[PDB]
C-alpha cells in the first residue's frame, strides 16, 4: 500500500533517503496487534481512529484527554491519516493530568495496570506500550518499565527533550526498554533530543502532524512524537511476524537506516527506524 502526500515522518520510515512524500507499507497495517498509549488520554471519538481507540483506565476524575498530547501520540501510532500502523487497536491509559503532569506513583501504577490488563484483551499479534513521558532519574520508575517489558509487552519510551545524556532521566535510562531519540526532516538529531549510550533508536520528532482534541490536527515537536513512530513500527512488524515483543527493539535497530543522521555525538547510535518495505 502507499499513502501519497503523507506527513514527512511516515515517508521517512519507509525510505532509505530523506525528502520523499509517500508512505509505503504492507496493508496488514498492524491489524491483530494492540498499542497502549500511557499519557493524558485519547479522544476516542476522533474520526481518524475509526472506532479503533478506547479508554481503558484513568487515574483522574475523567477519562477524557483535556490536553491533546495523548491524542497526538495515539494518532502517530495508529490514526488513518497520521499513523504508522493504520489498523492497530489503541488503548488509552490516562496517567497524566490535563496539564500534562503526573506523579511517579501514578505512572508506575499505569504501567503495572497494562501488564495485567493485556491478559484480558484479544491481541493475537502482540502488545506494545508507548510512553511519551519521563522526568529525573528514579529507580522505581525504571523498575516498573522493566517489569512491563518482562511481562511480554514491547515498551517504547521517549529519550527526553533536555539536549542532555538520557542516563539521568526515567524511564529513558532503563536499559531493557526501547529508548527513542528524535530527528528532523533533514536527518539531523532534533536540537532538543537527549542522546547517550542508552538510546536504542531514533525516529522522526520535529514538526510532526497528528490528531488533536476537538477533532482537529496540530503539528508539534519532541521525543514524545518520535516514540509513537517506533511503537507503531513494532506493532506493524509483530503483525507481519518479523519479530516479537521481547526482540522488537533489537530487530528495529538491526534493520534501521544506519549512519544517516548528523549532529550525533560520539557514543550515541546512528540508527533511524525503517520498515524495509518491498512491492
Ligand atoms: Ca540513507
Ligand atoms: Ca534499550
Amino acid at each position: 500500500a502507499a499513502q501519497t502526500n503523507a506527513p514527512w515522518g511516515l515517508a521517512r520510515i519507509s525510505s532509505t533517503s530523506p525528502g520523499t512524500s509517500t508512505y509505503y507499507y504492507d496493508e496488514s497495517a498492524g491489524q491483530g496487534s494492540c498499542v497502549y498509549v500511557i499519557d493524558t488520554g485519547i479522544e476516542a471519538s476522533h474520526p481518524e481512529f475509526e472506532g479503533r481507540a478506547q479508554m481503558v483506565k484513568t487515574y483522574y476524575y475523567s477519562s477524557r484527554d483535556g490536553n491533546g498530547h495523548g491524542t497526538h501520540c495515539a494518532g502517530t501510532v495508529g490514526s488513518r491519516t497520521y499513523g504508522v500502523a493504520k489498523k492497530t487497536q489503541l488503548f488509552g491509559v490516562k496517567v497524566l493530568d490535563d496539564n500534562g503532569s503526573g506523579q511517579y506513583s501514578t505512572i508506575i501504577a499505569g504501567m503495572d495496570f497494562v501488564a495485567s490488563d493485556k491478559n484480558n484483551r484479544n491481541c493475537p499479534k502482540g502488545v506494545v506500550a508507548s510512553l511519551s513521558l519521563g522526568g529525573g532519574y528514579s529507580s522505581s520508575v525504571n523498575s516498573a518499565a522493566a517489569r512491563l517489558q518482562s511481562s511480554g509487552v514491547m515498551v517504547a519510551v521517549a529519550a527526553g527533550n533536555n539536549n542532555a545524556d538520557a542516563r539521568n532521566y526515567s524511564p529513558a535510562s532503563e536499559p531493557s526498554v526501547c529508548t527513542v531519540g528524535a530527528s528532523d526532516r533533514y536527518d539531523r538529531r532534533s536540537s532538543f533530543s537527549n542522546y547517550g549510550s542508552v538510546l536504542d533508536i531514533f525516529g522522526p520528532g520535529t514538526s510532526i502532524l497528528s490528531t488533536w482534541i476537538g477533532g482537529s490536527t496540530r503539528s508539534i515537536s519532541g521525543t514524545s512524537m518520535a516514540t509513537p513512530h517506533v511503537a507503531g513500527l513494532a506493532a506493524y512488524l509483530m503483525t507481519l511476524g518479523k519479530t516479537t515483543a521481547a526482540s522488537a527493539c533489537r530487530y528495529i535497530a538491526d534493520t534501521a537506516n544506519k549512519g544517516d543522521l548528523s549532529n550525533i555525538p560520539f557514543g550515541t547510535v546512528n540508527l533511524l527506524a525503517y520498515n524495509n518495505y518491498q512491492a
